This record gives C-alpha cells, sequence and structure tokens, in this order.
C-alpha cells in the first residue's frame, strides 16, 4: 500500500506592510530572508555530504547526524530560519541532495531602539507580537498564498499543479509619530534619566487639535533587531502599560470641577494655614507650609494639597470624579491597543473626606502617561477631547466637549501662571513661547502591599504650548530619580522645556511670546 503520490499545499509567504512615520520615513520594513529546510528522506541517500552541511550550518558533525537519523521518516525539517539570502546561497552552493530554500520575509526596524516600544515587533513567524505590529496585524499582515503541488513517495515535488490562492501584500501604515520629534524626545528623556540616576521614565507628545501621538518614548529601551539581550523590563511600553498615581498633576481637573460648580472663581481665597489639615486619623499636608490665604492660582503655584482639599469638600467629590472620568483618567477611552492598561478611578456612593481630598490631589487613582497626556490635550484644546490616534490622521474626527470652553480657557491661564509666575515652575518655560502646565511629585506605593515609601518618588510634569493658541500637550514621567533634587519641577520640567522647544520649532509653530503688538 504505502503512498506513491501525495498532493499538498505549500504557503506562498506574503509581504508584510511597510510601517512609516507620519512623513513616510520607514520604521518597519519586510526584509527578504532565506530559510533552509531539508527533506530527511532525500538526505538519507547522501550521508557523505552531511559533515560539510553541518559545518556550513555551524553545527557539530555528530549532533547534526543524530538529528537527521532521528527524523529519517519525515519529509520536512527546518535547518535554519531567516538567514540572509547571501548566507543561504552559501549553503545551497554545496548542492547537498534534499536541501532547499524558501524565500521569506523578516522585519527590520531602521530606527531601532528609538521607536521600539511604539512600533513593537514581529515573532519568528512574521506575525505581530507587540505594539503597532500587533495592534494593526490584520492590516499589515496580508494573506499568504497557496500552491498545490504533486509529491512522490519521498516528499520530492514532481510538479506545481496550480496556484490555488494568490499571495496578497499587507498594507502600508503611516503612524502619527514624527520620527524627528521622536528622536528629540528619545534623546532628552535618555539624558535626564542619566543625569538623575533614574530607574525608568516615559514621555508622550500629543497634537491637541488632531488627537495624534506625535512621540512616545520610554526608558529603558532595547534594540528590536537584536532581542538576544532579552530583558523583559526593557520591552515594556511604560507610557501605555505602567500605571502610576498622578498626584498634583490632576489638580487642574479638580479646579475645573470647582470653576464649573458655580461656587469658585480664580480670585477667591482659601485659608491653607498651617499647611496641614487633620481629617480624623489622616492628615493632609503641604510641602511648603508658610501660607495662609491663597487664591486659586496660588493654590496651583504653591501646589497646596490642603487648599485643593478644602475646595473639594466644598464642591463634593462627585464633581471631581466626573471631570477626571470625562477626560479619560482610569478609563478605556484611549487607543485601547492590545497590552494597554486602563488604570483605575475609585468610586463611592458616599465619599469619605480622606478619599475626597486624596482624589482631588491625585492619590487613590492610577493612570498611564498616555491617559494623562490625553487629559492635558483636552484641557489645552479648550475642553474638547479629540479621539486618540497612533496612525496619521488626515480627517480629524469630531471632539467631545468634556470641560466647558470657558472653564478650560480659565484653567489654561492659571497653568500659564504656574509656569510664568514668581514661585512657579520656571524650568518649564519654553524660550520663544508661553507655556503652561503643572508639576507633580508622588511617593511610590510600598512594594510589599501596604502604604508609601519615604525614599522613592515619581517625578512629573504635564503641560501644553503655546499657552495662547495651544498646539502640543506633553507629559514627562521619571521614575525614582536618585539625586538631592527629586521634585517634578526640577527633574521633569526641564525635559518639557527642551522637548517642547524642539517640537514647536520642528512644527514651525510661530512664537507667541512677542512684545505686545
Ligand atoms: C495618601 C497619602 N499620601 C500619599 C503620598 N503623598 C505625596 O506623595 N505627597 C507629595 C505631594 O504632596 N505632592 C504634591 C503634588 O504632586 C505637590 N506637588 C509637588 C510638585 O509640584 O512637584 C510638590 C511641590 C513636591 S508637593 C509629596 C510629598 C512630599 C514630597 C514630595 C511630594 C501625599 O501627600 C499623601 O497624602
Amino acid at each position: 500500500q504505502d503512498p506513491a503520490r501525495s498532493v499538498r499545499h505549500i504557503a506562498i509567504p506574503a509581504h508584510r506592510g511597510l510601517i512609516t512615520d507620519r512623513n513616510g520615513e520607514p520604521l518597519a520594513v519586510s526584509t527578504p530572508v532565506t530559510t533552509l529546510w531539508a527533506n530527511p528522506k532525500e538526505l538519507m541517500t547522501a550521508k557523505e555530504r552531511w559533515p560539510q552541511l553541518a559545518a556550513a550550518l555551524g553545527q557539530d558533525t555528530k549532533l547534526f547526524a543524530d538529528r537527521i537519523e532521528q527524523n529519517a521518516e519525515r519529509e520536512f525539517i527546518y535547518l535554519v530560519r531567516g538567514l540572509t539570502p547571501e548566507q543561504g546561497e552559501g549553503v545551497i552552493a554545496l548542492k547537498v541532495p534534499g536541501v532547499y530554500s524558501i524565500e521569506e520575509f523578516r522585519r527590520f526596524y531602521p530606527a531601532g531602539e528609538v521607536v521600539a516600544h511604539a512600533v513593537g515587533f514581529t515573532d519568528v513567524d512574521d506575525r505581530g507580537r507587540e505594539g503597532i505590529e500587533l495592534a494593526f496585524d490584520e492590516w499589515l499582515a496580508g494573506v499568504p498564498g497557496k500552491r498545490q503541488v504533486l509529491k512522490d513517495r519521498r516528499g520530492r515535488v514532481i510538479k506545481d499543479v496550480q496556484v490555488t490562492k494568490n499571495a496578497k501584500p499587507g498594507k502600508t501604515l503611516a503612524l502619527s509619530i514624527d520620527l524627528r520629534l521622536q528622536y528629540l524626545a528619545h534623546r532628552e528623556l535618555r539624558n535626564a534619566l542619566l543625569e538623575n540616576g533614574a530607574k525608568a521614565g516615559s514621555l508622550v507628545i500629543m497634537d491637541v487639535k488632531t488627537g495624534e501621538i506625535l512621540a512616545m518614548t520610554n526608558q529603558p529601551t532595547y534594540n528590536p533587531n537584536n532581542r538576544r539581550n532579552l530583558q523583559p523590563a526593557a520591552m515594556r511600553n511604560r507610557a501605555m502599560i505602567d500605571v502610576f498615581e498622578p498626584g498634583s498633576t490632576v489638580k487642574p481637573f479638580s479646579m475645573s470641577a470647582a470653576l464649573a460648580s458655580g461656587r469658585w472663581k480664580p480670585s477667591d481665597i482659601v485659608d491653607v494655614y498651617p499647611g496641614t489639615l487633620q481629617i480624623g486619623r489622616y492628615t493632609i499636608r503641604d510641602v511648603s507650609r508658610n501660607s495662609r490665604q491663597l487664591d486659586l492660582t496660588g493654590i496651583l503655584i504653591k501646589s497646596s494639597n490642603v487648599g485643593i482639599s478644602k475646595i473639594a469638600f466644598d464642591i463634593g467629590a462627585e464633581s471631581i470624579y466626573s471631570v477626571m472620568q470625562q477626560v479619560g483618567l482610569g478609563q478605556d477611552t484611549g487607543l485601547g491597543f492590545p497590552g494597554e492598561r486602563v488604570g483605575n478611578l475609585p468610586n463611592h456612593r458616599k465619599w469619605p473626606k480622606a478619599e475626597t481630598a486624596t482624589l482631588a490631589y491625585g492619590y487613590g487613582l492610577s493612570v498611564t502617561a498616555i491617559q494623562l497626556a490625553h487629559a492635558y490635550a483636552a484641557l489645552a484644546n479648550d475642553g474638547k477631547s479629540v479621539p486618540l490616534s497612533m496612525t496619521r490622521v488626515d480627517r480629524v474626527p469630531d471632539g467631545v466637549q468634556v470641560i466647558s470652553p470657558e472653564v478650560a480657557s480659565t484653567v489654561q491661564g492659571m497653568l500659564q501662571q504656574v509656569v510664568e509666575a514668581q514661585g512657579g515652575v520656571f524650568r518649564a518655560q519654553v524660550p520663544g513661547y508661553h507655556a503652561a502646565g503643572k508639576s507633580g511629585t508622588a511617593r511610590k506605593v510600598s512594594v510589599g502591599t501596604k502604604g508609601y515609601r519615604e525614599n522613592a518618588y515619581c517625578s512629573l510634569f504635564a503641560g501644553f504650548a503655546p499657552a495662547t493658541d495651544p498646539r502640543i500637550a506633553m507629559v514627562v514621567v521619571i521614575d525614582e530619580p536618585s539625586k538631592a533634587g527629586y521634585f517634578g519641577g526640577l527633574v521633569s520640567a526641564p525635559v518639557f522645556s527642551k522637548v517642547m522647544a524642539g517640537a514647536l520649532r520642528l512644527m514651525n509653530v510661530p512664537p507667541d511670546n512677542l512684545p505686545t503688538a
């Protein structure tokens, strides 16, 4: 009986779609590779050739011979996947019976580590594994073809009957990222990390008018063309997967809820003396404690938890929760890519006072840097939230009004004072422009469950520019800076300054800090 003939179907591998940046710079490029395979049934008739084949493949003579012997009844085995066509030619040139070529594709990432977390990469089979490669795998992958062949009793092809399905290439995908801004960001987050002996960080740049991610970089990073060094940590797209308590960076949202309540205007006053406020067993504390009356701007400039807490008791936590939720903090109303974390916004039917105050000044919730950037974009875009995109946006979808335009404009001008006023975050100033934002510094949650660590910090700055016609929102998050000065305004705000400056200049944004004309 046995088998004199077989009909089988072998794949025609398809060309995966080019990934570019928003200007057509290649970021992921399908590269011709040569996969060597062999038919053991045919190899078995030419043993005298095996040693020169094993040497060609960098394999021990005996272990190779053992492998072939052990698979003598099979018709297919991989020798090696993914060598260059030049190297596959070197093995093919030996003319060993039963050794064959498949012309395949494998990815190359020309920007390497610079954009590795955003682009992601493919597995051994050329299917998306992380990032864009995975999120847009159906678009990029295309469909492999199918060829019907006739085969004899030892797996040798007698004839190509027909192509049953044509291979169709995957489609080109242009990201929203500008590789020039991405590089700038990369380099400046890298430098600040090193300068501060920090463990990790992220930076996200968004177009506030289009919802586009113009840049997304994290440290540590890795070279996606050589993933031998293997370290899982370095592969984390922290901007999208690592949640943190945003601390004082959410105070502009609490303030938007105050302004919207009917009960507060910027020039109203809060008594924050003596810099602490007891709430049953918990004490709210400010870092600087030489204040009494502060106006609402001043509460943001000095970053008083007490002042923001007293506002929150007056307007109620529900209003603050609603703002945070509407801007996307702890919500799944972002990109929603595979692997992305949502974080968490605590909810209560009856908010106790401690939870009300902590929410208002940014603890008891957890958000990602992308969320925080998107929230800042909505504030900067006169309270309108344009849907997030990682792909180039030619037709901008409709924004949703999440904060009233007047409230958003009032809070903008407060955040510009936070940067520009005496006692403010002067290091966030952007030469040429008016900039606006908010610093944050949060003690990290103690690892073995519990509470907080007195040694370890997350250093934040979030903002936008130009303050008077906003274009760009940006978040800089630096995890465990290790020097004397660890405050957001020392650590993160200068990175904001430099990367915002570069980005506005790259985008030809006209200066708006000009003598009053
Ligand atoms: C729920 C308990 N629990 C947990 C953590 N915790 C907390 O981490 N506190 C930080 C804080 O108060 N940060 C504020 C907003 O981030 C202010 N803004 C900073 C900035 O602008 O850089 C600042 C000027 C350094 S103070 C803090 C305290 C001390 C030093 C640096 C930062 C609390 O307070 C708090 O109650």
